[PDB]
């Protein structure tokens, strides 16, 4: 079973990042909102390259998510279904397996949404630009970024971002850096 700490990390991500219209379930309509929000944030032209690519990528991610979590096949993922899926995913990451492919795709999507300069590094300004748009206070973006980059000793490359992303979802260690990947947690 997920510890309180894991369960709460996994709920907080459902609630802030996936359920964009905040009604308590994840559907395709949420991903339609997530596309609008990222288009607004970055000033992408509707039906331009980035927009059409974001839509295609998120379709694949939603499809893999529903496949894993949508037990009653109603095209909606409730918190119950999301927690049931996560308890099984975490067990498996511990037994040695990679996270599900919809989750890695979503990690790579969010990496590139952050890295608007395209140099393979998320810098402090890129990071706070994205997380502040989800309601993360700026001081929790800046404190998170220093934690994640080990105060500048580590560049937040796609690979670092991917390893921190797995740690956020599975770690039971309160000390883990990836706990703060989505804004500092007070622990
Ligand atoms: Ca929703
Ligand atoms: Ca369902
Ligand atoms: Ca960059």
């Amino acid at each position: 079973q997920l510890s309180d700490f894991q369960r709460n990390k996994i709920l907080r991500v459902f609630n802030t990042f996936y359920d964009c219209n905040h009604d308590g379930v994840i559907e395709w309509d949420d991903f339609e909102l997530a596309i609008k929000k990222i288009c607004n944030l970055h000033s992408w032209p509707t039906d331009g390259k980035k927009h059409n690519e974001a839509r295609a990528d998120l379709k694949l991610i939603w499809d893999g998510l529903r496949k894993y979590a949508d037990e009653n096949e109603d095209e909606q993922v409730t918190k119950e279904e999301w927690l049931k899926m996560w308890a099984e995913c975490v067990k498996s990451v511990e037994k040695g397996e990679s996270l599900p492919e919809w989750l890695t795709k979503y990690m790579n999507f969010m990496f590139d949404v952050n890295d608007t300069s395209g140099d393979n590094i998320i810098d402090k300004h890129e990071y706070s630009t994205v997380y502040m748009s989800y309601g993360i206070p700026k001081s929790d973006c800046d404190a998170a970024f220093d934690t994640l980059s080990d105060g500048g000793k580590t560049m937040v490359t796609r690979e670092i971002f991917a390893r921190l992303w797995t740690e956020y979802f599975v770690s039971n260690d309160r000390g883990a850096k990836g706990n703060h990947l989505f804004g500092t947690l007070k622990l």
